[PDB]
């Protein structure tokens, strides 16, 4: 009877493919949001805009935001660091300004170089770091800095194509230095408490399409989590998905804000049954072969397949009549490492 | 009859071995003014011009040309130019130097994803940024060739050890999920062309770097000479595995000088080993220019292990007090 978004006082939205598809907002996005009453907190694992930068370019796009309703890893950054470090301490920036003024808003003192002797170093992307920015860090490091990371996420989509992330240069500082940072951003929940503890509220809902980042830092958090299938692979990797990266819901885009949870749950299905044995699931069709009563949202075979999967070497997805192979093939569920297409790319 | 009287070239690493930071090697100018076959000096830094690399050897006091020195950069040319059709677009990540190889070989050197690159190369350049890094990654992405100078994760410097290519490529094996073919040392194809450079018949590689000079040197199917001056210590050449493990050993470029059958790993009339109870044990009994005993031990431990498979580390020990204090002097003992 009520919406999802209606059961939750604040949704903290990803702002990844969840939001955005490179130029243009995500297929219905606008639309649905716009129509949400709850607070809307747009969190990012980038670090490289301000919270205020952030919101201008969602405006831009045709979203309704301020600053307050952007949180970065920018700034879980420099909470990590200030919760260890001592008042004024330094810390070699590796990033834009917009992360050194995150560090020096928490009493800290950003810094560039290895001779102004930081206690820490925080990286986040900038696209005008360059190898003297990280030989600087990795004499830092190897004289024993505090290293932390916004993300580790390996490449930064754009319209382009896939470029190199932050990820990308820990890698570098990984290699140079022999060790690994302490990631700031999600799967951390400490980004996802804090947008919580901000406006103090008590029925926060997480809406991701990524289960390395949204789902687990909200597992990680004791947050529940819709995941929206924007990819290819988001149904095929939830079903999959092992314990920590499991969703609460499952919906298709972010018109799922608008349905009722229990459709959205992860949980058997009226419209499927599944058999699970001899090293498979295999799902079936219930009702009449002309019968419509069970299609909803589209996405019921899914939630059926993953509840029957997560409740216990990786099972078969297999079908057992004409409806349920349709309905496996249109999640690309039916594979032999990658689904058959009709035309190859 | 000296080793270096035995050899058409020799294939001279630099860093460690001719030169360390700002001075020369002990002994390593006069040693190599006195040397009558060919030096070609070997590097596998893709950053420097031969030109600029030979200025440096003058400015430490040896005398050298643009011609006398090979490097990655050279490597990596002639590597993109057996793979692609002439004038294809190679994009540059690195320097102007390498650039100019890649030209010097009929390729088109470019710096651009808009540019249509066949191919990449990548060495390394102290002023790459992301925003190289990010055309290379479209173009690896999209199927382009990817060559690697060298994959040294780290590049010595006065101020410490600061990132080399090796980190700067795992960036992009990181935003791409590619792998380049490395053109430098340890892939064979450095040195073997270093030699067809002159059309030599008998080269011997000299360096300080077992997972380089020494393994590049075994992968062409040269000989090689170890020196002490740089990364690699006795030790290290003990429990070298079998594709690391070299000819000779000694001290520093004066043992281009000494008797081959005297540098050489090998048994030697002063050491008596026994082998077994997981120890090799010396003993003393019976020229010497003081690495008698670890060509003696090496030898016996690569004997006992003539493959890389992943066994037990021999422990070494001493028989009597002769050869404890000869051992202790390289360190190849353990206590607690
Ligand atoms: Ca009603
Ligand atoms: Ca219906
Ligand atoms: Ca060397
Ligand atoms: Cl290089």
């Amino acid at each position: 009877m009520k919406s999802i978004a209606q059961e939750h006082d604040c949704l903290l939205i990803d702002l990844d493919g969840t939001v955005f598809c490179g130029r243009q907002p995500t297929g219905g996005a606008v639309q649905s949001l716009s129509q949400v009453r709850s607070r809307k907190l747009f969190v990012t694992n980038n670090a490289s805009r301000s919270a205020d930068e952030v919101a201008a370019h969602l405006c831009e796009l045709g979203f309704t935001a301020t600053g307050e309703d952007v949180v970065t890893s920018a700034q879980s950054a420099a909470h990590l660091l200030a919760g260890q470090l001592a008042p004024g301490a330094r810390v070699l920036i590796v990033g834009t300004e917009a992360l050194a003024n995150e560090v020096a808003a928490v009493g800290l003192r950003p810094v560039r170089r290895f001779e102004d002797r930081p206690d820490a170093v925080v990286q986040g992307l900038s696209m005008t770091t360059g190898w003297s920015d990280l030989a600087e860090a990795a004499l830092a490091i190897r004289a024993g800095a505090l290293w932390v990371a916004a993300n580790v996420d390996p490449t930064l989509p754009t319209e382009r194509g896939l470029l190199p992330g932050n990820g990308s240069m820990v890698a570098a500082l990984r290699t140079a230095t022999g060790m690994d940072p302490r990631v700031a951003g999600k799967p951390a929940p400490a980004l996802m408490t804090e947008a919580v503890a901000r406006g103090d509220f008590r029925a926060a809902l997480v809406v991701g399409d990524r289960l390395d980042t949204d789902i687990e830092g909200a597992n990680a958090a004791g947050l529940p989590s819709l995941m929206v299938l924007t990819g290819v692979n988001s149904a095929w990797d939830a079903v999959y998905a092992e314990p920590v990266r499991r969703p609460t819901y499952i919906g298709h885009d972010l018109r799922s804000l608008h349905q009722d949870s229990k459709l959205l749950a992860v949980a058997p299905q009226p419209g499927w049954q599944i058999d699970v044995g001899g090293g498979a699931v295999t799902v079936c069709a219930n009702g009449d072969v002309d019968d419509l009563e069970f299609i909803d949202d589209g996405l019921s075979i899914v939630r059926a397949v993953a509840s029957a999967v997560w409740e216990a070497r990786p099972l078969r997805i297999e079908a057992g009549d004409e409806r349920a192979r349709a309905a496996l093939q249109r999640w690309s569920l039916m594979r032999s490492d990658h689904p058959v297409t009709s035309v190859g790319t």
